[PDB]
């Protein structure tokens, strides 16, 4: 698969006021940094995981974790 049905793209602006307990070092080892960006496949209704593609592979992670991140949209 070559992402799934593109809506927008979010890229990683960088890490939200709300990050703690060096979970910066966390994400970084999940390779979570700004400058980075999202390509939206889907969430789920019932609450959160995030499909994602980034260039040639798709990622997941919860709503709790993209609680560290700052996300700003293309658009």
């Amino acid at each position: 698969m070559s992402a799934l049905q593109p809506s927008r793209s979010y890229r990683i602006t960088g890490y939200s006021p709300a990050i703690s307990n060096g979970y910066r070092q966390r994400l970084f080892s999940m390779g979570l940094l700004p400058g980075a960006a999202l390509r939206v496949v889907r969430i789920a209704p019932l609450g959160d995981p995030i499909q994602v593609e980034t260039r040639q592979t798709s990622l997941a992670l919860r709503r709790k974790d993209l609680a560290l991140l700052t996300l700003v949209p293309l658009d």
